[PDB]
């Protein structure tokens, strides 16, 4: 019933130049009421939380958690969203998998949850790896998606999942349209988002995988803001011409 679903991701997009966040904050703070806000982060929802004490995130409608594998309505964890991703779902086979390659470090537990699995690549590793990882996993018939960003962070989720699939997931349970709905990304675990029809804006600090794709998958609705971090959102409001 708004006319804008803002969707962003936080660090180095909405986070990470303080004075464009502020003015971001200030400017859509004086109108909460037209739009619904989504942060759909890489971070659990504990680490998120912790974040926006930090920055003075300002309070969102929805939290899209952990890439998209955990949702967060004012209510609490969406367990509809979770029963869903967790049909022929198999962490441990798929773990066991992934635990074999040499060039993975499992990241921290507290970055792992049951939908999923996520590791680090070694710096001096050849990428092409996450490949051989891609289709190894895949052919075991487990609907697994395998998302690299920042030539660092692997995450292994759901088919069903990914900050994108959670975003159609919410534009439905909102009856918001993509035509209203502005998706924000900086990397590689924002793909999901841009593979969306809603319409995106790539900041200008964005990471080289995030480009690449851009470079070969890039629309019309998809928009190369010049400006970096906060900026970028408020460029691309703008753009889109969103709460005209
Ligand atoms: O999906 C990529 C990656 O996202 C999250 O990582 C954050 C990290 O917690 C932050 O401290 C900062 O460094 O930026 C990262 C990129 O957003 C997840 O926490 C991580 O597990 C996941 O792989
Ligand atoms: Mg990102």
């Amino acid at each position: 019933m708004r006319q804008l679903l803002l969707i962003s991701d936080l660090d180095n997009t909405w986070v990470g130049d303080q004075q464009a966040l502020e003015h971001l904050q200030e400017y859509l703070g004086d109108r909460r009421g037209n739009f619904y806000l989504a942060y759909a982060t890489g971070r659990s929802y504990h680490s998120a939380r912790e974040l926006q004490k930090q920055v003075g995130l300002m309070e969102p409608d929805y939290w899209l958690t952990a890439v998209g594998s955990e949702i967060y309505h004012p209510e609490g964890l969406d367990q509809h969203w979770a029963d869903y991703l967790s049909e022929h779902w198999q962490r441990d086979i798929l773990q066991a998998i992934a635990d074999g390659f040499e060039a993975l470090k499992p990241q921290s537990p507290l970055e792992q949850n049951p939908w999923k699995i996520s590791y680090h690549l070694d710096p001096q590793a050849c990428p092409t790896v996450i490949d051989q990882l891609t289709e190894m996993l895949k052919e075991t018939g487990i609907p697994v998606q395998v998302i690299f960003s920042s030539g660092k962070d692997v995450d292994l989720l759901p088919q069903r999942s990914n900050k994108g699939n959670a975003t159609q997931y919410l534009q439905q349970h909102l009856a918001m349209e993509p035509s209203q709905t502005l998706v924000c990304g900086d990397s590689g675990n924002d793909i999901g988002l841009f593979e969306t029809s809603a319409r995106g804006v790539i900041v200008r600090n964005a990471q080289p995988e995030l480009l690449h794709w851009y470079d070969q998958w890039g629309d019309s609705r998809h928009y190369r803001a010049q400006s970096s971090h906060a900026g970028a959102i408020l460029e691309a409001i703008a753009h889109f011409d969103f709460l005209s």
